């Protein structure tokens, strides 16, 4: 079978991370039965030497000599560390010389959490993983492809990392979705700049057979934990809902409706008189609809979800005592049974074959055997290769460019309403937006939220009328956005629509050095990350934050490109919308799952071509006011199929 | 080098249409070097002979005996003619029995013209040899297919046939983008039905270097004939251009401003004095711009030329006898030297050079390497591979469905128009669409052209009041749309917004059959052309009428689907609105190109999932009143970079 391998990538150095187990394992194995010498970067030491010897033997056998010379390991490398990153081509390159092939195979699942559950830091050591370590590998080893005048960067992103223009939801996977967008985003924008030398694509496939998917003995797989997540996650959502509804219609705290819970007893709750009706109706559900084997049948919680359940609550700004779960009495194992885990395990896996129009996943040799076949082709880049898929998941197209102005009844609801403005670089579309929310639609106050002093007095001089009368308040939110909306909420009231621009500009640096040049003026790894933080994790961080405040419209708005911008602002503002994307879908279905009513929308202040871009004065005029029309229309509340139409869209400005 | 080859495709039988010569040449000759039995079909026996003789002499040298029983041609057989596949189909089965692979190849460069100079039969042919012919041959070889459990359908595609959520322009190629679009949108619809037992797919070459784009000695290619059409439309565009403006500021006819370009002297012309400034300065750009060698400095145009310019002016309505070129002095060879056209022909390799991020085209042997490998991946289905290419081209995403309202300005631009609206199936939609216009905007009136006489009766007695006050006029159209057209223009006046909508609704038929079953039920051959013409040509028919009509804007809709609607109209609405897509950017991008002032965007009523429909009746009113306004957004005048993003355009109601 290996013998329509043999010398298809002969004489080639590769570089595969997450080469010891799963696609990489194989694409490595692969790799090294075509002739490459490859280099595979893993964690863990033991299974990278178990692969190597495999691969070693498996040589030897099909008749290659001095195997022990074309399969090398690079043990303790973690794709999230910088440092191992270049402690890692400087092994590849001391072993091998020159690498020709980057496989950016090592992918994380990340967080697997809601983004209303998912910390901050567990989102960017996700990005650091997943998308960071990307353009970080490709950025040490692309000025030595670009040199002896080829090379090939593959990034294995997934079919839930989207396309081209449509965003694909990823419940419960926002951080993996983002990073697997970018890394098709990355191989898109890059191409133009990397070719004739380099080719750059992507690898999307769909679900696979393997060990990620299916699990070990030891140790679960991604059904299992998401059949497990299903379960915690309903036990999660179903608690918070029950509490945001009783503290509507009761007059007592959040800290006395939580304090209910307490005695972590289903049946004392169904039948507590003194209890409001959705928390009787709750306990009620929980003992009906549950597994009387579980104790999730007969208690509400476990420290976990007692820990998550305090988290929204502290972030959605009720006042509670940290400790207020220090005295929960624990469920005795198991908290779900393992019939109930496997019935949601075999949901999961079912409703997958279901998706696939041929009603079966390829093995992790298949879509390895689909890569090295599809590395040999040397006329393709900037794309995204399906080696495994069709789905019938629903896609979420972007870029629409033609749209209007909202109805005259979304308009009124305007009147009164309390808007939150982020932002500090994009100061005439923020003095702009601030000034129709206030003279044409009637807003009460807008909350005008800067990174810095000097951008709160820059807003506070462009709105110095608006200041004056009170109706233009600022904040400087630094690198503590979430604290600085906690104070607007506190002093002016929870907002009806949000706008979130970045605070940042693109950066006006290389993309690509020149073939003798040292590359020392290219966007660094550090500075690639910092348009991540700046860019995305920025957004993230937002909605997150206002996905727990009822009522809330948020605009998640993407940097802005005119006919004045470098090549290199288009490409990563291009990067950036394709990247958000992912995001703003996936956050969108999320929502709905929620106890709170938000709608969260995406606007592009980006585009494709330099040739699309105004060109005069009155071309700039029709752009800005297209811009205004563009927010109002996801910003304008619906007065009570068109909740699905106005969530996780992107309209281009 | 085809040792990796052997055994790849061993035991598979494969039809090649166009596989004596090109990529599909190559393809076969791959296909068989990868142990598959191949049956070439083609118009030429001498060539089908050329390439047996060379691929059977190859299979010998590797190895294979009884080469003979390998390859197998079928001459004499046009992909644009039914009966000819059908017999190509009896001697594939007698020849080698069920077929494995269906490789659609063949692919004609189509008309070479501009929508409005492209005959209707062209557009037709067009149709059939490279889209209707992939659906002929899949029905006549999937039930085989099914019933041996497997088998593979590759519609050879193209670059220019655009991408799932996006719309490639491709200028004066508008029925050779559509059919390449359609044949994309095939694998994209047809995958969940043809799943498990077949694979369905499209490969998406971008420009390949070979005898179709460089051309022979004896022959000229795509860049050649290109180079000659640019010129020569160049000349046809500056003519009707000139012509349309002095008509507009001079009191003679078109027959007498038609009469002073008799004489055919660029010379004479210049210095008439009793000739308009448009034609003077228009001779004068002629021989100052021209070659003094080329006989198009001295003269203004020859009999072809002619003959297009008179059936641009006849299809705008102008009066002029047929025989007026008649006498027309025959100018020189060469009209274009040797030398124009090979500095034409240079730009345009140069520019789509330029275009490609590796800066080089892959030979037909590369497309067919990537392909052969790809055929081997068992795991996908409804995807579109792209063996080449990654082009800086301009794509048109389409499936915007956030949008609104347009600008009060633009509303009252329609005080006092002339609407004329195109239908028969969707009564409701028409029925409100002039009560819109009439009632709510002011329009002057409203002609109402249907297919039929029933149609004409249960649209006079839903609008009996406009009828009435005649304000709504009554045209059947049968067959006849562009008569139709020209009588409601020489009747009621020029249109400003023209809604074209289909006069047939989408079948209500099986796409496949089950395993042992004949069939017999499955949309025939008939009925996919027949779906073809009522859902594409319909568009293209009233699209090349219109353009020529200054002043006018036209929103091309697609058909509905409902909650109602069976999965297999889903399917045909979504094959519809993707192929249509292509067709409506194209024209759009061409009407830029042309002297008359008209905007051409598409509308769409079908929606991917069932979900996204509606359930109830108030959701059904809500998508009603959202045609409404997605309409008035796309024909609502653009009163005295606005224009770029008014056409070409398609949003999803
Ligand atoms: N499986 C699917 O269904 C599927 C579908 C679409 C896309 N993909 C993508 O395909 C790629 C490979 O996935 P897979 O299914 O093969 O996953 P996998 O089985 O989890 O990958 C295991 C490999 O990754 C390494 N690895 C894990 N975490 C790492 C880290 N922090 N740093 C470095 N290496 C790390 C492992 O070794 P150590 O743990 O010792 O480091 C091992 O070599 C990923 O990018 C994934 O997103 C997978
Ligand atoms: N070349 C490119 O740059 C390019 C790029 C993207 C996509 N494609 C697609 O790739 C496919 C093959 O293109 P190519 O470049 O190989 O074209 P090509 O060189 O024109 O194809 C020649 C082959 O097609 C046959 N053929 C032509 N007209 C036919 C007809 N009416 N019926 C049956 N066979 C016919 C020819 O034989 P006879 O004339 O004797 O019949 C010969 O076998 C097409 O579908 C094309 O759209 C090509």
């Amino acid at each position: 079978w290996a013998e329509s391998l043999i010398g298809l990538h002969l004489g080639k150095v590769a570089l595969i991370t997450g080469g010891s187990a799963g696609i990489g394992g194989q694409i490595g194995r692969l790799l090294a039965l075509s002739g490459a010498r490859v280099m595979l970067a893993a964690r863990d030491r033991h299974k990278l030497e178990q692969m190597q010897a495999m691969i070693q033997s498996e040589l030897a056998e099909v008749g290659y000599t001095d195997v022990e010379d074309r399969v090398h390991i690079a043990p303790g490398c973690d794709v999230s560390s910088e440092a191992q990153l270049a402690d890692l081509v400087e092994r590849t390159l001391s072993a091998f010389g020159t690498v020709d092939y980057l496989i950016n195979n090592a992918g994380i699942a990340g967080v697997e959490e809601m983004v209303i559950d998912m910390p901050v830091e567990g989102w960017r050591h996700t990005l650091f993983a997943n998308l960071i370590s990307n353009y970080s590998l490709m950025r040490k080893l692309a000025p030595l492809m670009k040199k002896q005048g080829s090379g090939y960067i593959l990034n294995v992103s997934s079919y839930f990392g989207g396309e081209k223009d449509a965003a694909i939801p990823y419940p419960n996977r926002a951080d993996y979705a983002v990073s697997k967008a970018g890394q098709r985003a990355m191989a898109e924008v890059f191409a133009r700049f990397l070719g004739p030398e380099i080719q750059i694509n992507a690898i999307a496939p769909g679900p696979v057979e393997g060990d990620r998917l299916r699990g070990t003995g030891e140790r679960p797989g991604l059904f299992a934990r998401r059949a497990r997540l299903i379960l915690e996650n309903k036990r999660l959502n179903e608690l918070h809902a029950a509490l945001i509804a009783a503290a509507r219609t009761d007059e007592r705290s959040m800290h006395e409706l939580v304090e209910l819970l307490l005695p972590n007893d289903v049946a004392a709750l169904e039948q507590n008189p003194a209890a409001p009706t959705a928390l009787r109706e709750l306990a009620r559900r929980f003992r009906s609809e549950g597994d009387p084997a579980a104790s999730s049948s007969s208690a509400l919680l476990n420290r976990s979800i007692a820990a998550k359940l305090l988290a929204r609550l502290h972030n959605g700004g009720y006042v509670l005592p940290a400790d207020i779960f220090a005295n929960l009495p624990n469920p005795p194992d198991p908290f779900f049974t393992r019939a109930q885990i496997d019935r949601e395990a075999r949901k999961v896996r079912d409703g997958i074959m279901g998706m696939l129009y041929l009603q079966r996943m390829p093995t992790e040799f298949d879509v390895a055997m689909a890569t090295v076949y599809y590395l040999a082709d040397r006329n393709v880049s900037g794309e995204t290769f399906h080696p495994s898929g069709g789905l019938r998941y629903e896609r979420t197209p972007t870029g629409g460019e033609l749209f209007g102005l909202p109805s005259p009844e979304r308009l009124a609801e305007l009147v009164g309403s309390t808007v939150y403005l982020i932002g500090e670089h994009l100061t005439e579309h923020l003095n702009l937006l601030a000034r129709a929310y206030l003279e044409r639609y009637g807003a009460r106050q807008v909350v005008m939220i800067v990174e810095t002093e000097t951008g709160a007095e820059t807003m506070r001089r462009l709105l110095h009328d608006h200041v004056e009368a009170g109706r233009l308040m600022t904040i400087v939110a630094g690198d503590q956005i979430e604290a600085a909306i906690d104070q607007a909420i506190t002093r002016y009231g929870r907002p009806g629509p949000v706008v979130c621009t970045p605070f940042r500009p693109l950066p006006t640096v290389p993309l690509v050095g020149r073939k003798d040049s040292d590359w020392s003026t290219v966007l660094s790894e550090a500075e690639f990350a910092e348009l991540c933080e700046h860019q995305l994790t920025h957004h993230f961080r937002v909605a997150r934050k206002i996905a727990l405040s009822d009522g809330a419209s948020l605009a998640l708005v993407t940097p802005e490109t005119t006919a004045t911008s470098t090549t290199e602002q288009f490409a990563l503002a291009n990067f950036i919308k394709t990247t958000l994307h992912a995001f703003t879908a996936t956050i969108g279905v999320e929502s709905e799952r929620t106890a709170q009513r938000i709608l969260i929308n995406q606007v592009d202040l980006t585009r494709r071509a330099r040739a699309e871009e105004p060109r005069d004065p009155h071309e700039r005029q029709q752009e800005l006011e297209r811009f205004i029309e563009a927010v109002l229309l996801v910003t304008a509340p619906l007065p009570p199929y068109a909740g699905r139409i106005h969530r996780g869209r992107a309209i281009t400005v």
